[PDB]
Order: C-alpha cells, then sequence, then structure tokens
C-alpha cells in the first residue's frame, strides 16, 4: 500500500500542507522494509533539506540499505552523522557495519567498531562473531580468531560451520592437528555438516603424519 501512501503524501504536499516528521519517518520506514532504496535516500534528503531532524529509524534504515548495497562509506557518513547529532545507534546498525567492513577485508576498523560497540553495553550477534572470525581467519590473525572463538564460546554464542571450518583449515595451515581433530570432534558434537575443505585439510595432514 506504499504507493497509495506516497500518492496521498504527494497530494498532501500539492495542498500546501507540511507533513509531520512522523509522516516522513513512516515513509522511509516502509521504503526501506520494500526494498526500495533509493527513493528512501530521496526522502531522507528531502527531510533533511526542510530542516527537520530525522529519528533513529530513519538512521538505521538507511544505513542498512547502504550496507547491503555494498555502499559502505556513505553508511559510514551515516553513520557518523548519527552520532554527532546525539543519536544512540542500536545492535542492527553496528552488526550491518562490522558486516560491510569485513566483506572488504576493512578489518581494523570493524574491530574498533566491535570494540566500541562493546563499550556501551550492545550486544553482538551470532552474526558479528562469525564474520569478525572468519574475516581474522582470511587475514592470516588466527590467535586472534581463536582468542574471539574462546570469547563467543564463553558467552553462550553457538558457532556455525563457517566458523569451525575456518579455525580447522587455519589449524591444519598451522600444523596444530590435534587441535583440529578435536575442533572437528566439537564441531561432530552440536551436529553440523562440515565442508570438503574441512576434510581435505584433515586428510592431508594426517598423510603428512603418517
Amino acid at each position: 500500500r506504499l504507493e497509495e501512501a506516497l500518492e496521498l503524501f504527494e497530494e498532501m504536499k500539492e495542498k500546501g500542507i507540511v507533513p509531520d516528521v512522523v509522516t516522513y519517518t513512516t515513509l522511509i520506514s516502509g521504503l526501506g522494509k520494500a526494498g526500495r532504496l533509493e527513493e528512501a535516500l530521496e526522502l531522507f534528503e528531502e527531510m533533511k533539506e526542510k530542516g527537520i531532524v530525522p529519528d533513529v529509524v530513519t538512521y538505521t534504515t538507511l544505513i542498512s540499505g547502504l550496507g547491503k548495497a555494498g555502499r559502505l562509506e556513505e553508511a559510514l557518513e551515516l553513520f557518523e552523522e548519527m552520532k554527532e547529532k546525539g543519536i544512540v545507534p542500536d545492535v542492527v546498525t553496528y552488526t550491518t557495519l562490522i558486516s560491510g567492513l569485513g566483506k572488504a577485508g576493512r578489518l581494523e576498523e570493524a574491530l574498533e567498531l566491535f570494540e566500541e560497540m562493546k563499550e556501551k553495553g550492545i550486544v553482538p550477534d551470532v552474526v558479528t562473531y562469525t564474520t569478525l572470525i572468519s574475516g581474522l581467519g582470511k587475514a592470516g590473525r588466527l590467535e586472534e580468531a581463536l582468542e574471539l572463538f574462546e570469547e563467543m564460546k564463553e558467552k553462550g554464542i553457538v558457532p556455525d560451520v563457517v566458523t569451525y571450518t575456518t579455525l580447522i583449515s587455519g589449524l591444519g595451515k598451522a600444523g596444530r592437528l590435534e587441535e583440529a581433530l578435536e575442533l572437528f570432534e566439537e564441531m561432530k558434537e552440536k551436529g553440523i555438516v562440515p565442508d570438503v575443505v574441512t576434510y581435505t585439510t584433515l586428510i592431508s595432514g594426517l598423510g603428512k603424519a603418517g
């Protein structure tokens, strides 16, 4: 029903009536959910133009959309602008930003955001942990990924196949076959299905030993 809502919004505009901030919030939110990001960006810029101040929901919506879009620099601009204007981000914003950062191999910036969100008492997702551990793993930083794995384990967050695959592959590469094996059995305990990579790494490591 977003077409009708927009139609009514423009018709409202035409009769020389100034919309409430709630209207902009609702429209931006709806267009955001609808995956119509560009229009929401238009509405946002219009909203900024009339001197109207946007709510947290608008910011989180736009940042999420840009994050999915891969336009990380803009999402960062919006994040900073959001912080300066005294708005407190929620878990979702940090999650999307760290996801994108990890994807772009900007690992230490993602670490900064993880620590910063840890400071403000935000609780990370399994997604955040897996993103960070995978990214750290691809970067050859196995020890930090191990620290993070233990930390993740302690807080009762359950890892998935990707984290195990990454850690096992890295351990195998490091020649720590026994550890990789207990990780293999531990991943067997929780019933996750291993990847061909894990099997080939393990078989190769075993092959070198005997």
